[PDB]
Formats: C-alpha cells, structure tokens, sequence
C-alpha cells in the first residue's frame, strides 16, 4: 500500500514585469539570443 | 494497492506584465531570439 | 506501507523585473548568446 | 551579425519492431498505464 | 560575428524492440504505471 | 567572433530490448510506479 500526493512545482512564483529578453521554463535543445 | 493525486505543476504563478520579449513555458528545439 | 506526500520544487520564487537577458528554469543541452 | 543554422532534434533513431506497450515521444500531462 | 551550427540531440540512437512497458523520451507532469 | 559547433547530447546510445518497465529519457514533476 502506497500513497503519493500533493506534489508541487513550480518554475516561476512571482509576477514577471517589463521583460525585454527571454525568459523560458524548460528548454530542450535549441539556441537562444538575448 | 496504490493511490497517486493532486500532484500539481505551474510554469507561471503571477500575472505577466508589460511584457517585450519572448516568454516561453517550454521549448523543445527550436531558436528564439529577442 | 509508505507515503511520499508535499515535496515542493521551485526555480524562481520572486518577481523578476526589468529583465534584458536570458533568464531560463532548467535548459538540456542547446546554446545560450546573451 | 548572426546565423543559426542545422540544428537537429531526433527521438527515436532507430526502427521500432514488435511493439506491445506504450511508446511516446514528448508528454506533457497526462497517465500512461502499460 | 556569431555563429551556432550542427549542434545535434538523440533520445535514443538504437532500435528498440520487443517492448512492453513504458518508454517515453521527455515527460513533464504525469504519472506512469508499468 | 565566436563559433559553437557540433555539440552532441544523447540519452541512449544502445537499443533497448524485452523491456518490461518504465524507461524515460527526461522527467520533469510527475511519478513513476513499475
């Protein structure tokens, strides 16, 4: 008998504001510029 | 006997503001530039 | 009989402001400019 | 001046034979039961 | 002057075969049984 | 002048075979029962 909850995650927890860039959560691969 | 619940996974938690860039939950390959 | 429960995984847990580079959560492989 | 180029992302390289299960590239969300 | 090329990502570079369970090459959330 | 080439990420290098389990490459949040 097992029993797994109420995991949680997160990437971003607070209000993003005025971004002029790149601002990505998970990201495989692949090339960015900023 | 087994039991998995409310699990739970955000990529974003607060209001987006003003934003000018590139803004991305999850990227898999793929270029962006900003 | 086991139970795993409330594990809490965050990358960012305070607003971000006035960004102009490349703010990312987790990145496999790929090339970052900035 | 930039240039980005040739980039490649494979999932499975190699030819799959006599399946029986349950074979997926990229999942977000979502239960497998196999 | 930049330049980014070639640059190359595998999930599984071999045949698979003969499978019964769960193969899954990236997996954000979700459960799997098997 | 920079130059970024030819970099290479693999996460199976040899076929699998008679799996019976649970086999991810990447797993971001989520459970895994086998």
């Amino acid at each position: 008998g097992y029993e797994v909850h109420h995991q949680k995650l997160v990437f971003f927890a607070e209000d993003v504001g005025s971004n002029k860039g790149a601002i990505i959560g998970l990201m495989v691969g692949g090339v960015v510029i900023a």
